[PDB]
């Protein structure tokens, strides 16, 4: 539980940030955070947000400050984790992001089209991730022109996109509304709860029906119709569009009780569990029964082999692989265990007690997360509960308080709190990686596609970024390119107009681990790093005539506050 | 050591960001991060740097997107924190900040005048935090207007804030530049290193002095000067100028071995202590020197009453209030304990011992800091030293690595390491106060300050923001006003055209303590946080027609998910 300096974690930890927009890289069981990555936000620090290179993959027809990013989750090879890449979707500005793990650094960030507010996302587990499964939670008319706002013509879908490219494959046309989902250990099926049957706004019709839904798809049956040219599109986008509402070949519409929202794969491959919020229960569907389902051999229900009581607010459900199952309870605030085939039992009128044990948790719990849950290696160690809410638990500091991520002990037969995890606004789901399944790299190589546009534009004004410290002039726009070795930068002065358009390219020749530099140009809102045998650029405005100090940001050597120079403003 | 579930930390720590540009707190010893502060970054989750109140803090003629912030203080009285204000400076783009520490948010920002990159800051002592004084790193021209570029015209200058107003109050010419400050237990005295008496861009330049200065403020006389009306102005500004270089009645430069960097005063009030930085050596002045020095009756070199040799690169020290001094040796990767007393000794001839202790860190330390140790209650409890490189210390993260934070107890002879923190880029410097020395609210009062800019728009609009759900329309401005009580805004539909400027101000109605609510519009690239009975807003220009829905962000109650509403865009 405890890990002493000059000791290491066990696990990785991917904390997902919330309406905060970053990824949170922590070590378990420590539960420290090693690493910030950022995603949807803007870094002050490392110039996500600011850099060419990161605005060239936010790409889109506006800059966004902020993102919602909820829901990470890293690529399998045959239901286990590969390492290769993390996903996680944005519900504000309805992206969906993917991280290269070998770095730790967003790579590709996709704009999911004819959809509003991505919330739900987790990957296809098995052959391997080939796709990225995404809900939109938000129905929205089709297209969406302004010239019928009616909630009647108004609809969602559910997108695929291609996990290695980043390119949408498909998208399916849903009846209600879809919150979270998960995929099978086959690479036929996928699932999704809705909370949304109503297609209301009001909080009276979201919740008018008694049961919504569990929407299965069948992957194999929409990849076939795509590959056959069997479907539509909407508005300006050129993706494939089938319909899975009503009676369809796609889509099995499972109705479960009540605004339903967590949807949770066991690791055995048996079950969804979809979790009953406003209904205190959660519903187990057979994955086993799912093709006599699209078969019409069974009723929809028939599909259900338990829905047991637990507790007020069920909200999400995680797996020790051991055949128990573990629930947070927002309402009653606690996680309950639970043996899946005993609930089972209680269903089919073999009346055997399913709950092993309530936990209170301190406050409200929205996700949990056992150790390596969503794989075939779940292996019954730790168990995370995100709860929203901190009260008394820390310091006050204001009314803005922290969440509390607790860590618990699951490794046996009782749950025990070990350890309670302050966080800023707001983590929503977490997934956990044994340390032997990330193969990071300690310093870039200069073929690395994080700074291929900057080898590009290079070569175009004849620049050698590992050799050169050259100013290049381009009509209004100003190209200067310096190389780094601490404490100096290779070139300490230049001078440009009022008003020219400047773009500074910085490379680190440094070879050293963690010898990372920075560049600062003072009064001009610009900031970004440079790793060890990164380029890295900024683009600004030149300001009104004058004397601007560049410096390095990045603690590099004894003579760092020495490292920097002066851009001259002339007027023009 | 360890703080248990249910249990809280005896201190509060308030880290800087450095270039990441937000104020974190912690938890001591525990060594976790309750919360973070935004200040100069944006805040994608409580819309720092988006809505119109933090805005209109921020101020400025253009957006920043970052800051680098280094240097935490806390406003005292007669020497001992009093919990009311911190204070933070802006190296990238020439500002302060000063934090409420009631609410823990930011309320004033000031751009300083007529120099660039502030960097040393620290807060007067005695009678009380009347001033800020605030050190401009980098030479510029003066004014810096573009007519003359020289180095051998550009100079700085040492800045007074007044700590209740955030107004600037007067500022002062140095020769040489200006790096880190500290102020003595009278109220009389300011000091600060130089590095760069040079004034220049190169390195050798900047190394070429065998000795640099610390630049003693006679504050007294410097402030009777500017209520003489013995002032000039520079450029545009009409903040009093004062000239301190050369022979002056308002400064004495103090040579001092060699690129000096930290600059600390002892809690007796009796030292300012230098860090030698490229010489192995600290320079100890005596404060109470001091008079006898602006009155030329001892040699400047006659205040130096130690000069001890330490190690390889000494940046920074602290104090127990024992009599010993902890010294950050950043080439060495040590922090050496020593002992003041013996330290003058050996100076004065005695066959002496002054060094007690050298403790290897991991690595390469800057700042480091003893519990209490800015007051005279300095408590010799804790020593945190900030660490700029972590290499191996904790699981790889790709090439940029996290920053080590390292707790070690002070509290007896032998200097123990207890706690590794990796931290985000990159701290400086940061602040210890005990748990009752801060006073916090756990909701907001209505006439609070944050939002009255709100109340007084509400007011010419003839809205009540407690019980009003209004949409006013004001040529091509709409500004909507709601209630919000979990889970339901009190209002589910608005109308506007493309292209109005829109302004949503949201006023929470809960009045139980963590009832945090969000408002987030999607795909318009806002966020906001708005706590139990405060009024925040945001201000987007409506997109191309169609339907848009908003969203609470901040999990606040079973039925979250069903916490919005639609924007309905039409066509003009
Ligand atoms: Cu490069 Cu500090
Ligand atoms: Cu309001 Cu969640
Ligand atoms: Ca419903
Ligand atoms: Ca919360
Ligand atoms: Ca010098
Ligand atoms: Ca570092
Ligand atoms: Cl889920
Ligand atoms: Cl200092
Ligand atoms: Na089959
Ligand atoms: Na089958
Ligand atoms: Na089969």
């Amino acid at each position: 539980a405890h890990v002493a300096p000059g000791e290491l974690d066990e696990y990785y930890g991917f904390w997902s940030g919330g309406h905060q927009g970053e990824v949170r890289v922590l070590g378990v069981p420590s539960m420290r955070e090693l690493m910030r990555i950022p995603v949807f936000n803007v870094d002050s620090a490392t110039g996500w947000g600011i850099t060419n290179e990161s605005k060239e993959i936010l790409g889109g027809d506006q800059q966004y400050l902020n993102g919602d990013c909820h829901h990470p989750h890293i690529s399998m090879t045959d239901g286990r984790y590969d390492g290769k890449y993390l996903f996680i979707n944005d519900k504000a500005n309805t992206r969906v992001a993917r991280i290269r793990l070998d770095i730790m650094k967003t790579d590709k960030i996709t704009h999911i089209p004819n959809v509003q507010a991505i919330h739900g996302l987790r990957l296809q587990k098995v052959p391997k991730t080939n796709y990225v499964f995404c809900n939109a939670e938000f129905v929205i008319p089709q297209p969406n022109d302004g010239t019928d706002f009616s909630l009647d013509n108004s609809y969602t879908m559910f997108t695929a996109i291609d996990a290695e490219t980043m390119d949408v494959a498909w998208q399916v046309i849903v009846d209600g509304n879809l919150d979270n989902t998960d995929a099978d250990y086959t690479g036929k099926y996928a699932a999704s709860t809705c909370y949304n049957s109503e297609r209301a706004v009001d909080l009276a019709g979201t919740m008018r029906n008694d049961r919504d839904w569990v929407v299965v798809f069948n992957v194999e049956r929409i990849a076939a119709a795509v590959k056959a040219g069997n479907f539509k599109t909407i508005g300006d986008s050129k993706v494939p569009v089938v319909d899975g509402r009503g009676e369809s070949e796609f889509t099995r519409y499972i109705p479960v009780p009540k605004n339903p929202h967590g949807l949770n794969t066991s690791p055995d491959g048996k079950y969804f569990i979809a979790n009953g919020k406003l209904s205190p229960t959660v519903s187990v569907i057979a994955i086993d029964k799912l093709d006599d389902l699209f078969e019409d051999k069974i009723e929809l229900r028939d599909t259900i082999v338990a829905e047991p009581e637990l507790g007020l607010g069920p909200l999400h459900t995680t797996f020790d692989g051991r055949g128990n199952a573990y629930t947070t309870l927002f309402i009653d605030s606690q996680v309950c265990k639970w043996n899946i085939a005993d609930a089972i039992k209680h269903y089919n009128g073999d009346r055997v007690n399913y709950i092993r044990q309530k936990l209170d948790v301190q406050y409200q719990p929205g996700h949990n997360h056992a150790s390596l849950t969503e794989s075939r290696d779940a292996d019954g160690k730790w168990l995370v509960v995100l709860s929203k809410f901190s009260k008394d638990r820390f310091l006050p500091v204001g009314p803005l308080h922290p969440e509390n991520d607790q860590l618990i002990d699951i490794s046996g037969e009782e749950m025990k709190l070990v350890h309670d995890g302050p966080t800023y606004a707001e983590p929503h789901d977490c997934i956990l990686v044994r340390r032997d399944q990330i193969k990071t790299k300690k310093i870039y190589e200069r073929n690395d596609p994080y700074f291929a546009s900057c080898r590009a534009q290079a070569e175009k004004d004849g620049v050698t970024l590992e050799s050169d410290n050259k100013v290049i002039r381009d009509g209004n726009k100003v190209r200067v390119y310096m190389t780094s070795v601490a404490p100096q930068y290779g070139m300490t002065e230049f001078k440009v107009k009022e008003g020219d358009e400047v773009t500074v390219y910085i490379t680190n020749l440094d070879m050293v681990e963690d010898v990372t530099h920075g560049f600062c140009m003072v009064n001009h809102g610009v900031s970004m790093e440079i790793s060890p045998q990164q380029t890295a650029s900024v683009t600004f405005t030149a300001g009104k005539p004058g004397v601007y100090w560049y410096y390095c940001n990045w603690f590099c050597h004894a003579l760092h506050m020495e490292m920097g120079g002066r851009m001259l403003v002339e007027k023009a």
